[PDB]
């Protein structure tokens, strides 16, 4: 069974032994060299359409927490930008650090942010998420950096439910949450072809990483750091540093949406 994680003994440097694609040609995350990234005039406008998003539940899966959506219809979709067709929002989650100076998976000129939000979408031409992850254009993940400063009001409902899903396998109702409250003002982005950043590390993701970080408060991120990787009644292992470091860019170019 799966026993990968983020510790010294089962962390990112070990993953390749059970998931050899860990050493593949389009792995994520990557460092975004802002000087080398080139503006691409072929990019169409990005369209984030979350008006009808229907959140359902929040789950601690022992690696992060997922806010899950009803993706049985096109209720919240991502389109445009580098994408051909329609990608349906299925969940969002975060990666974060033990300290404010680390936590993000993507880096920007080697800068690490305190955390990174991933809004995960699947290409509806493949019918279901499981089929989509087997395709090179199966997923689109919208990545948003978090820095510590002023509180993000739209994050607080998430923060306040975390006490109820402290340990692996716990879930709670999480209806009527509006993920639009997690976005920055600008939709300027970088994009490149990559992978899932956790096992199974499938090379099925078009990454769209927003240039503008959101600000969250220290109190908000401190509450992320009180979660547990372990299950109930097991010795406490704080859920911190659940990020994979940057991987080799290989034969890829990062494109910018903005001149
Ligand atoms: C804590 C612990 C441990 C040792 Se057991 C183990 C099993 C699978 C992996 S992998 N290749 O999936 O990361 C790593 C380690
Ligand atoms: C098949 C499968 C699977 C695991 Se579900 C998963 C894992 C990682 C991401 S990430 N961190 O790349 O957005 C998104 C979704
Ligand atoms: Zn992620």
């Amino acid at each position: 069974s799966h026993h990968w994680g983020y510790g010294k003994h089962n962390g990112p440097e070990h993953w390749h032994k059970d998931f050899p694609i860990a050493k593949g040609e389009r792995q994520s995350p990557v460092d975004i060299d802002t000087h080398t990234a080139k503006y691409d005039p072929s990019l169409k406008p990005l369209s984030v359409s979350y008006d009808q998003a229907t959140s359902l539940r929040i789950l601690n899966n022992g690696h992060a927490f997922n806010v899950e959506f009803d993706d049985s219809q096109d209720k919240a979709v991502l389109k445009g930008g580098p994408l051909d067709g329609t990608y349906r929002l299925i969940q969002f989650h975060f990666h974060w650090g033990s300290l404010d100076g680390q936590g993000s998976e993507h880096t920007v000129d080697k800068k690490k942010y305190a955390a990174e939000l991933h809004l995960v979408h699947w290409n509806t031409k493949y019918g279901d998420f499981g089929k989509a992850v087997q395709q090179p254009d199966g997923l689109a993940v919208l990545g948003i950096f978090l820095k510590v400063g002023s509180a993000k009001p739209g994050l607080q409902k998430v923060v306040d439910v975390l006490d109820s899903i402290k340990t692996k396998g716990k879930s709670a109702d999480f209806t009527n949450f509006d993920p639009r409250g997690l976005l920055p003002e600008s939709l300027d982005y970088w994009t490149y072809p990559g992978s899932l950043t956790t096992p199974p590390l499938l090379e099925c993701v078009t990454w769209i990483v927003l240039k503008e970080p959101i600000s969250v408060s220290s109190e908000q991120v401190l509450k992320f750091r009180k979660l547990n990787f372990n299950g109930e009644g097991e010795p406490e292992e704080l859920m911190v540093d659940n990020w994979r470091p940057a991987q080799p860019l290989k034969n890829r170019q990062i494109k910018a949406s903005f001149k």
